[PDB]
């Protein structure tokens, strides 16, 4: 039942209890809900959220690096195969030329 | 109800209790809210916040380094391909020249 029992209901119950005994409630720290404003977030939680975001971004970057290096290895293998074929062709051509 | 029950309300409640028994309250450590000022932050929390900021910045720098090295690998592969093509062209030209 916590979701239904919000701040306003708790304040109303406390005010009823006070009216039963403490007729006056606004005289002290107790603040009417009308003038209440949400607390300002603290820097600690903000920086913790930023650190979590940075960590998840780092995980994503690591995955991106994995895929990128896989692609780089594929490209390097293809280039090596092409260069080997070209070198073989050049060697055959030179051999034939010198034999002629 | 903690957000509504601020410092002023707590001080007012304590003052009411004292007036019920301890008519005089300002005679000792108790300080009127008018003259109260927020406590000065301690160096420990400041340096902890600085360390957290440094750590998140280091995470961001690690991500930047990952992307930068990925780009560097791409550029190196492109340069290697271009140099291989140029070397093949030069070898073919030299072979044709010497055969002629």
């Amino acid at each position: 039942l916590a979701p239904l029992f919000g701040l306003e209901q708790d304040r109303y119950m406390t005010a009823q209890i006070f009216e039963l005994m403490g007729i006056k409630d606004t005289h002290k720290y107790l603040l009417p809900l009308e003038q209440y404003q949400p607390p300002e977030p603290s820097p600690m939680e903000i920086l913790q959220l930023e650190m979590t975001k940075a960590q998840v971004e780092n995980v994503q970057a690591s995955s991106q690096k994995m895929i990128a290096d896989a692609f780089d290895q594929r490209e390097r293998t293809t280039f090596e195969q092409q260069k080997a074929a070209d070198e073989l062709s050049l060697r055959q051509e030179e051999l034939q030329f010198k034999q002629e």
